[PDB]
Order: C-alpha cells, then sequence, then structure tokens
C-alpha cells in the first residue's frame, strides 16, 4: 500500500466514483466514434441506439452483444469507425485461409494507448528500465511479439526480441545480455529451466527475478512449479487480439487476481445460456468494451472466455477489478503452445485430401512438460496409394496444416473404423487442466 | 520531386561536410567511452584534437568483424546501457554480432527507413507488407517502425506462408511490399498456383535487399508483379533498413551521409581507392549514441558512382553490391563471385531465376531451371546451354559444367538464397 509504487497513480488508485465517470464519458465517446462504422452504423439503426441512449453504464445493456461470428460475416473492414487510409498504421490478423480470420486495425493513437497499458502492467509487478526484458513471444501477426515490444521499449527496459524458440539460444541471450525479465508461455518457461540444467547451467543460479506468463490457461500450482525452478518471480498476463493483445489484465505483486485496466475497459460477467449479467462473483463470460480504442472499438464483445469477478479491495491500493483465472471457453476452441485454434481449421484441410476419411481425431497431450497436438485421421480405402506416396500425402497434409493453424501438428494416419464413432468432431484434451 | 526531410536530403556538399564533421567529432568523443575504442584510441593517440577535417578519420585503425568477434557482446557499448539501452539487435556460423540501441538510436533509425520509403514515393495512405523476418532480424522491427513513422497501413506479415501473404495482399489491398529478390519471385509464382493473375494485384512499390542481384533480375521481379521494384541496402551493424536506397531514377543507392561517413578502401594496401574505383565499404556512423562503430570493414564490395543524380539529392550514390569478401570463390587458382555467373543467366530468357553453383573434387558445376515459358526443343536448348558455357568461360576465366534442371526442382532457402555449395 504505503511502499506500493505505480505507473499512472491517478488512474490506478482512481475513486470508484471517478472510475464510473471515467468509464462512462469514455463509453459514450466509443458509442459516437463506433457509429461511423459500416457495422455498428446497422446495428445501432435497428436497435435504436442514438447518443441519447447512453445515460449511464447499465444503458450499455441497450446494445446487442459483438459475437465473432459477426466479426467474420463484415471481414476484413466493416468494424473500422475511424479514417484508415490517412490514420490506420497498423493490422492484426487472425490465423487462416480456409476462412475468414479477425482483424483488429490500430491507429497510432491506440498503438500508444497499447504500450502504455503494458507499460503500466510491467510496472505494476516491479519490472522497471534498469531490466533487461527478453520476450519468447511469436512477432508478426501474433499481438504477444509487437506488444510487449512496445510496451518494454515504452517502460525503457534494455528489450531482447528473441521470438519463439530455439531454446539454446534463449539460454545465451540470458547468459549473455543478463536478462532480468522474461515473458515466455508457462509450458515454456518450464522448457528453458530443463534446457538449462541440459546445457549444465543451475537454472536457479541466473540473472533472472521476474516471469510474465500467458496466452493460455495455468493453474497457480504449475505456476508456483516455475518458480521454484528458476527461482524468480511469475505473474499471470492476460490478453487477446480483440482487446488489443498484452495489457488488458494483469496480477499485481500480491499474486491474487488480474487487475483489470477498467479506463480502457468495461467489464461484464454474463450468463452463457441467458446472456443476463451473473450475481457478484458467480462465474460467467466476460463480455468486453474498449474505451480508449478509435480506429476499431468493439462494444459488449463475446469473448467466449469463463471468468469471476474476486470481491474485496486488494491489499495493492489499486481500485481497479480483480479477475480470477481463466480455466475455459463456452465456444470449441483449443489453445496450443499458446496458439489460438478452431477444429474447423483442421477439417477444412484435411477435407481437400481426397486419400483421407471423414473420420478424423485430434489429441492434446503433455509429453516432457511440453503440450502436443496428434491428429488421427482414418484412410479412404478409395485411394490407391503404396506407404512412399501416403507418407508424401502425410507430410503435405503436416505442411498445409502448420501453414493454416500456426502450430505444426503430429499427423497419424489410421485404419478405416479404428477411431470411436460419437457424432460436431470432439476434440479430446488428455492435459492436465 | 517531393523529398522527406528537404533541407537534409538537398543539403549543399559544403554544408554536409560540416554536418558531417560535427557528427564526427561527437561520435569519437562518445565512442571513447566504450570499453574497446578507449584501449584503440589511447594505443594510437587518439584525442579530441585529433579530429580537425574529415581526411583526419584515417588517423583511426579500422574496426573488422574479428574486433567485434573478440569483445562480444559489450565490448563497444559507449552510453549507459543499464539507464538508456533500449534494444539488442543481432545479426545472421560462430558468435553473433550484437548492436544495442538507446531510445535516440531507434528513432534515427526510424527516420532514415521512413525517408527511404517517402524518396520511392511510398505515402502513408499506402498499404504496407512487411516478409521479413521478425525477432532478432533488423529487417522486421526496422521497416515496422519506419513504416509506422510514415504512417502507412502496416501488415507485420513476417516471414514465409506464401498463401498467407497472397492473403493479406488480396484482401487488405497491400500497395508497397518489402521482400528479398528470391521471395518476391516465389510469391509470384504461389499468386499464379492460386488462379491470381500476379500483374493484377493492388501491389505498386516494392523494396528489395538483403540478397545480391543484378538489375535484370529486378526487372524480371517487375514485370512478373507489374511493380516497380527499388535496391534497398543495410547491415545490423549500421542499424539495418534505411542505409543506403535506390531513388525513383533507379541508378544507384542515395547513401545517407548525414548519419554515415562513407569510405571506399583497398582491400590489400588499407589506402583509398581512387575516385569511382571499385574496392571495400568502410564505414563510420554519425547519429549512434548507445553504440557508434568508426570505420567498420563491412566485407562488402562497391564503388561510388560520380555525377550528381537527376532527383536533385546531394547525397553520394553506391553502386550495386559486387557481393561480399566472403562470398568470393576460388576455383583451379581462379578468383570467382557469384554475381560474375549471375550477370551472364540473366540474358537468357530461356532460364528461370533460381540457380546453384556446386564445386566438387575440382570442378564448377552451374545448375540453373528452365523457363515455364519455353517452347525451344532438345537441339536448340542445349545450343543455348553451350553459348552459356562459353559466355561463362570468357567471364570468370575457367570452363564450368552446365546442367539446365526443371523448374522448381533447385531448392529454395528459408533465409537469402544460398548460390554457391562448396562439397570440397
Ligand atoms: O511452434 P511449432 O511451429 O509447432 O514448432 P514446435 O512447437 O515443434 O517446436 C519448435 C520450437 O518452438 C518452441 N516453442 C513452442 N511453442 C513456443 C512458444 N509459444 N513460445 C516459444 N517457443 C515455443 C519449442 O520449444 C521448440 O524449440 P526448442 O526445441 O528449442 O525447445
Ligand atoms: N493469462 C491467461 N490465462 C488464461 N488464458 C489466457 C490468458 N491470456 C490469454 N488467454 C487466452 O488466450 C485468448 C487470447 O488469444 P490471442 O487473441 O491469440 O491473444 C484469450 O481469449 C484466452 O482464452
Ligand atoms: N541491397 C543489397 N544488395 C546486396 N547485398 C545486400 C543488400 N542489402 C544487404 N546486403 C548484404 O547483407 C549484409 C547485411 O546482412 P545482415 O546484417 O545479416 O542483414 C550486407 O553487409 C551485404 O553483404
Ligand atoms: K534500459
Ligand atoms: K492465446
Ligand atoms: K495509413
Ligand atoms: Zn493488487
Ligand atoms: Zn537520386
Amino acid at each position: 500500500g504505503m511502499s506500493t509504487q505505480y505507473w499512472e497513480e491517478e488512474i490506478e488508485i482512481m475513486s470508484r466514483e471517478k472510475l464510473q465517470e471515467l468509464q462512462l464519458q469514455r463509453l459514450k465517446k466509443t458509442i459516437n466514434i463506433a457509429a461511423n462504422s459500416p457495422y455498428y452504423k446497422e446495428v445501432f439503426s435497428k436497435n435504436g441506439i442514438t447518443g441519447d441512449s447512453i445515460q449511464s453504464l447499465d444503458d450499455i445493456r441497450k446494445i446487442p452483444f459483438t459475437t465473432k461470428s459477426d466479426m467474420r460475416a463484415n471481414y476484413p473492414f466493416g468494424l473500422v469507425a475511424g479514417d484508415m487510409k490517412r490514420d490506420g498504421v497498423r493490422i492484426h490478423s487472425s490465423s487462416g485461409t480456409t476462412g475468414n480470420p479477425t482483424v483488429i486495425v490500430h491507429s497510432q493513437h491506440d498503438l500508444d494507448s497499447w504500450a502504455n497499458l503494458v507499460a503500466r502492467c510491467l510496472y505494476m509487478v516491479g519490472i522497471r528500465k534498469t531490466d533487461v526484458f527478453q520476450n519468447s513471444s511469436g512477432y508478426g501477426m501474433f499481438t504477444g511479439g509487437l506488444g510487449f515490444q512496445y510496451g518494454a521499449e515504452r517502460l525503457g527496459c534494455l528489450t531482447v526480441p528473441a521470438a519463439a524458440g530455439n531454446s539454446k539460444r534463449q539460454i545465451k541471450f540470458i547468459s549473455d545480455f543478463k536478462t532480468t525479465a522474461l515473458h515466455a508461455i508457462p509450458s515454456y518457461a518450464i522448457r528453458l529451466a530443463e534446457v538449462f540444467q541440459e546445457e549444465g547451467i543451475d537454472p536457479r543460479e541466473t540473472t533472472l527475478k521476474t516471469l510474465v506468463i500467458g496466452a493460455e490457461p495455468h493453474t497457480d500450482e504449475q505456476r508456483r512449479k516455475i518458480e521454484r525452478m528458476l527461482n524468480v518471480k511469475a505473474y499471470n498476463s492476460f490478453g487477446m487480439t480483440e482487446m488489443n493483445g498484452p495489457g488488458v489484465a494483469f496480477e499485481c505483486q500480491e499474486q491474487n487476481g488480474m487487475h483489470f485496466w477498467e479506463d480502457c475497459y468495461l467489464v461484464e460477467i454474463i450468463d452463457p445460456e441467458t446472456g443476463e449479467p451473473v450475481p457478484e462473483g458467480e462465474i460467467g463470460e466476460l463480455v468486453l468494451t474498449t474505451l480508449d480504442r478509435e480506429m476499431m472499438p468493439l462494444i459488449r464483445y463475446r469473448t467466449r472466455d469463463l471468468t469471476r469477478i474476486l470481491p474485496g479491495k486488494c491489499p495493492c491500493g489499486r481500485t481497479h477489478l480483480r479477475i480470477d483465472r481463466i480455466k475455459g471457453r463456452s465456444d470449441d476452441m483449443f489453445i496450443i503452445k499458446g496458439v489460438n485454434i478452431f477444429p474447423m481449421q483442421v477439417e477444412k484441410i484435411l477435407v481437400q485430401f481426397p486419400e483421407l476419411g471423414s473420420n478424423y481425431l485430434i489429441t492434446l497431450e503433455t509429453v516432457n512438460n511440453q503440450d502436443e497436438m496428434i491428429v488421427e485421421v482414418e484412410l479412404s480405402d478409395l485411394s490407391t496409394d503404396n506407404y512412399i506416396e501416403l507418407e508424401k500425402i502425410r507430410r503435405d497434409i503436416i505442411r498445409q496444416l502448420k501453414d493454416e493453424i500456426l502450430v505444426t501438428p503430429k499427423v497419424k494416419l489410421v485404419k478405416k473404423g479404428s477411431l470411436p464413432q460419437s457424432e460436431a468432431v470432439r476434440v479430446k484434451d488428455l492435459r492436465d487442466n
């Protein structure tokens, strides 16, 4: 409380009364901006949403939800509200070519707001400009790459844009550049600790002090295991491309719930069936509204993420609400190696091969603390192909899947009728979650 | 002609010389704080009074890749890295060299990339796609920050996944693309495979670099995609992209002399070459503060093109990179550069764009893919193959073995194309 340091004290410890008037002011502004987009112009016209519709924060429930299906239907720029040709500076797109992906368009204001939120998060968990920050997240279209890169530079850290994989090079950068802060997915942080002891280095005797872990569900125990293996303090990091990427919700040094930055987001916990707000503190679907986005704001977006608001004041002194861990989702999406994948993306690739049967199964397992994706697909007795030709097709399946879902899966061609029958195709998740 | 920074881009030679001298003295005073240049200046008697003219830089010895490897990782860091260091980049076997940047250094680098892009006609209204690898590769974050500084709608596609690259161009209406010359050809091929005419896209401008390539190789890219392609020079040591770049005249790459001091030195004597002769490119940073580099031997061979450019810019122009010193190969005691082979192969329209030089025990094998548009028979193609052997023999002064291979048979590299395979 008294010894707690803040990036933006006036906002981070702002009274609930002053937070409510800030959210209402930014909510009205967001709706007036969003009304310029072809999608929300249509939505507001059909539901009688005008400039007088929002007088309180509860009036947001007059506006219907924004679903992923709606966003896919308006791909690529149906929800763009600003002047993209003049002020649009970046596009963040989701994976795929078999279906319409998700596109978020940002202006310079939007990138600066996002970079400030990431800097706020990093400063909160004790990271300073004197720290050496290494980002093991994939770059390019992945928001974790450029997101933490801009945020850590804004804070003033000596950044190490290592990007994904090559654990020996990751260990080399930590040892030679004296890395103190590291961003990694929980399973990769365990892999790095393992690679340290393979190279004859004690994973507890490095320059590492702080770890930022996210992109996928993990228990408090899995985080405590990471903390013991590397002799560090690990903090839960929440984000999604739709909400910028990282910097949305983050743990404080109390490591009890993730503080949601309510100055930039309006949080709603809704019953996934009725679509009504859940009783205070119960598990429901996370529904979010951007409050500082201008190029492409999102109003009441159904994230399909399940969580709850943790009650009571936090001893760090911050007034921004805390959410519990995200354990699962209300949709059919699965996360492997921190990458979001829909089972339809896999099916749309497999159906193109006439040598394959219709029956397929996706299995998610943990092998040596690392997550693996196994795609079993039955053979069609219609093919006249021998071993050499079928193996070439199996390698072509791996390659086309890798390009679509942005992860390399294990593909096994199984006997016709070997896989069990159910009748939508299920994803068998055998991981400890 | 439109300029990003007119006052600097058309600045008189007299005013450029006093700007370079002012920034050279500042660079040497900053570099003196690094453990490496503190020792170098102490042993060679380099003080604050040693530099009074631009010619006085020759009092300071050269900085080689070996000196940088010997002082890896932060032996040449001059600034306060803990307080002002904001990024570490690395260059593409052994111990990769590291460059440390402050916020000033990143902003200077971003401004140079924006200056380059604006010069070739790219504006904030353009949709810029970067197919360069991100992470530690300077091409990724280098063009990303530069294009955002200009105000382009950026598409950080990163390396590979050609089907997704084509999808982004088609759906986001990409007008400007950054790619290595060999990957630009691969994308044009993938467009045709997906039933799209590579000449009927929204693409208008292409930025190509990293790989040594001929003018005809670039003209092939321009015809395949119906675009204007511009040569982009850079290296991690000098920030990455934005160092040297062609103007709309497409005749020599303008070197930004406000941020770099250019020298063309004889690799044997270590003295400046006669005005306009081919020699080793030796560079000094003039706007870098965290880790400046003084008279760095790049290993790149080029020459300064004489005369003022019709675009009105007063900044000197360098010719195409002949190749790096490590690219040179010796067969039967004769020195050969891979660009000598490419400059011959590009003149034959019956040949493709992908080729491979193999050295075995000594024999030199030159594999080159056939064109898809080729309708020639065996007798005519064999006559062309014999014409290729003759023209190669006269140029490289050794008789090589030439094999005409199937289109797509030769392997495509993940990054820069490997043109020489030495199996000796
Ligand atoms: N800290 C976290 N804990 C659990 N799941 C997370 C976390 N951060 C992100 N996710 C999940 O990843 C999704 C965002 O993925 P993406 O759009 O690729 O950044 C979220 O909607 C969550 O389902
Ligand atoms: N436009 C270009 N033409 C030819 N070679 C280039 C070009 N740009 C860069 N290079 C080469 O690539 C090197 C820089 O590589 P890197 O620092 O790994 O990006 C230079 O020193 C040159 O040898
Ligand atoms: K720093
Ligand atoms: K994720
Ligand atoms: K723009
Ligand atoms: Zn707290
Ligand atoms: Zn010019």
